[PDB]
């Protein structure tokens, strides 16, 4: 029987270590989705997360990460290739704590992504969603008070250490 893997962040705020995030991934709903996000945090393949940073915090809505090549929203890459295409979606944007896609049109997914802090809706059927955070929601919750209505945050948020548990 397979089980859902379990991943984490452990965050520093202007290098200063605040907490860790763990996410449990859908592999059984979306599994090509789930082993991307994966193996960016384990950094198996040569390349991820690790000392990546949150580029975009909107408090009350999400907080975005993953662009390891170009640090700001404008880059990233998958294991498979600079994109991968829209598995499925499935699963639905329900509320605080949940793991989706971030991306730049149909079928054009990288190693974006974003974590809800709101109910979010309106993306359901276009962002797939693949995990939930399963704890340290205090810690996203701490981030967040780092962010700014137009996202841009006042101290540097990021991904200090990542891997599987
Ligand atoms: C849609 C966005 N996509 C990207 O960020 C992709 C990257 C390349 C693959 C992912 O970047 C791009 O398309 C370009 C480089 C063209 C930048 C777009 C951009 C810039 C600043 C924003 C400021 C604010 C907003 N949207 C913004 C969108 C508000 C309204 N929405 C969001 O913050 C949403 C939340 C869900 C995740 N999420 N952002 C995405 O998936």
């Amino acid at each position: 029987h397979m089980v859902n893997p379990t991943v984490f962040f452990d965050i520093a705020v202007d290098g200063e270590p605040l907490g860790r995030v763990s996410f449990e991934l859908f592999a059984d709903k979306v599994p090509k989705t789930a082993e991307n996000f994966r193996a960016l945090s384990t950094g198996e393949k040569g390349f991820g997360y690790k000392g990546s940073c949150f580029h975009r915090i909107i408090p009350g809505f999400m907080c975005q990460g993953g662009d390891f090549t170009r640090h700001n929203g404008t880059g990233g890459k998958s294991i498979y290739g600079e994109k991968f295409e829209d598995e499925n979606f499935i699963l639905k944007h329900t509320g605080p704590g949940i793991l989706s896609m971030a991306n730049a049109g149909p079928n054009t997914n990288g190693s974006q992504f974003f974590i809800c802090t709101a109910k979010t809706e309106w993306l359901d059927g276009k962002h797939v969603v693949f995990g939930k955070v399963k704890e340290g929601m205090n810690i996203v919750e701490a981030m967040e008070r780092f962010g700014s209505r137009n996202g841009k945050t006042s101290k540097k948020i990021t991904i200090a250490d990542c891997g599987q548990l």
